């Protein structure tokens, strides 16, 4: 049912496109002609994907250099961003603050920088994209992890960060539905992908391009959520159907 | 397999006792002859509470009134407490900041600190429990609900705090498995309990006193989740079996 002319001429913010999956949607979206507002920290690897962008074809591309772990710089990026775009159809929140697979001690210091960086800045970017999306009937699209539906060793900070993204974004979802909001949300759940960090980080890592293709799909289909796995056993198991009934159970006594 | 008995002299923590379950916890904890430091803001209600402890035959009943905004009386609060009972064989984390059932709009604020007094206060409370513990091969209680497991609305910053809770204390768990430390972790789903703190919030809801005593339980068996809900019906559907399995595929390796 999705068709690349479905992202022709659209406005979309993508986080965390100086590298792996963000530079890929980036591009992606590039190849399908829309106006696209990519950032990261990194304002030479930036500007090198903005060009790279307009040479796939892109409407336009623009780069705002900044950390998510100034919230003001969140709000004012999406004020600039929708500036140059004359609105918002998509956000694409999929930036990650720097983790090593290690054992936790006591880095509490690390454990509230992830949750700033991972999970806070998501929110403070949807707050401030509100107001543009529910004109346009827009689009946000959470980029998750298995990690943050299941638990594994090594990755707590991440794992907490990326559970609290699920456990508000889900919930809000909710509300929009019996407030009648008019906007979508995805939640993507991946298993491990091939990118430069990923793999310097870390089995079967699954192609980037395809990953970057699949989330931007989702997304424009205003599907709840979205898995990519390199295996066919890991997607059967992703999807939670007791939760949907406990969740659909409430719904359906009260609204 | 549960026998009261396994309470009687042991060193207990219980955060948010100064009303609803924490309260009640700290009750069933003193019948049983337990030694136990209990915390909440409130220090008048903490008084009246540590009192009837000593009533009820505590082997010791003390509290630390504070706010678990200020992560530095979160770390001072354990070492306190542990220096009173001459160690720690669980600790109960149980306080939650106060919400209310509506819509979100764009309180940053409150997100921030529900994250901060829900979660970020529990991590930082096992991080200075966690020396005491080892030695005594001790056990670490994290109180959940159900809106930390599946999505309603109206309870988001409240949903991303509890739901955050399961990621951390579910993935230390599988490194404390890994590692060989004997502390266990007790991750407690509870559906809507007749306190008057949810009966004035939001309706049949279960009974704070039988919460309190399944609760210990769980944490003195070593149970990895404990359910509580007033149907049997949502108490089968909480079990997630293929989350189970994909942990597990991972663990070989
Ligand atoms: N790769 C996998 O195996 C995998 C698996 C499951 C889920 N995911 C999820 O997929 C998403 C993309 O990950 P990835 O593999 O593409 O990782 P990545 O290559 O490390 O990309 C992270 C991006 O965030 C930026 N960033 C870092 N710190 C930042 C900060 N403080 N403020 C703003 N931007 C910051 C990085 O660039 P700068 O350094 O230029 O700031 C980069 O553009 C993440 O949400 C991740 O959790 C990935
Ligand atoms: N009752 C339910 O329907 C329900 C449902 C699911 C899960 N649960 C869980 O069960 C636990 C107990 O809930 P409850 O209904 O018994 O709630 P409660 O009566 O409101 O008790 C929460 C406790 O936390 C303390 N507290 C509040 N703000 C604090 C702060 N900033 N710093 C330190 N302590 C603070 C309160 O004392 P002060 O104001 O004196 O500090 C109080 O003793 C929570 O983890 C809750 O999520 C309850
Ligand atoms: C012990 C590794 C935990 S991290 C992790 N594990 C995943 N598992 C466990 C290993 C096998 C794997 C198999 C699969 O693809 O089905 C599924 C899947 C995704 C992540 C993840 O999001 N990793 C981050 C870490 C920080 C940097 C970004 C990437
Ligand atoms: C829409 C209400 C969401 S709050 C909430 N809902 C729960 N549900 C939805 C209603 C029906 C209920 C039925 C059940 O027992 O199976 C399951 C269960 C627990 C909570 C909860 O943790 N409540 C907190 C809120 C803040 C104050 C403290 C208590």
């Amino acid at each position: 049912e999705f068709r690349p002319e479905m992202l022709q001429g659209k406005k979309v913010i993508v986080t965390g496109a100086s590298k792996g999956i963000g530079r890929e949607m980036a591009y992606h979206l590039a190849k399908m002609g829309a106006h696209v507002v990519v950032t990261a920290r990194s304002k030479e690897t930036l500007q090198k994907v903005v060009s790279h962008c307009l040479e796939l074809g892109a409407a336009s591309a623009h780069y705002i250099a900044g950390t998510m772990e100034d919230m003001t710089f969140a709000e004012q990026f999406v004020a600039q961003a929708g500036k140059l775009m004359g609105g918002l159809d998509m956000l694409i929140l999929n930036h990650i603050t720097n983790t090593s697979l290690n054992l936790f001690h006591d880095d509490i210091h690390h454990v509230r920088k992830s949750m700033e960086v991972n999970f806070l800045s998501y929110v403070v970017l949807t707050v401030a994209a509100l107001p543009m999306l529910k004109q346009s009937n827009g689009s946000i699209v959470v980029v998750s992890s298995l990690a943050g539906k299941v638990a594994y060793p090594l990755v707590a900070a991440y794992s907490a960060s990326k559970f609290a993204l699920d456990g508000f974004f889900s919930s809000i979802r909710k509300e929009y539905s019996v407030s009648r909001v008019n906007v979508s949300i995805t939640l993507c759940v991946l298993g491990l992908i091939d990118t430069e960090t990923a793999m310097k980080a870390v089995m079967q890592a699954a192609p980037k391009e395809e990953c970057a293709l699949e989330i931007i799909k989702g997304g424009a289909l205003r599907q709840e959520e979205v898995y990519y796995d390199s295996s066919r056993w890991t997607t059967l198991l992703i999807r939670n159907p007791s939760r949907k009934i406990l969740e659909e159970l409430y719904s359906t006594s009260y609204n």
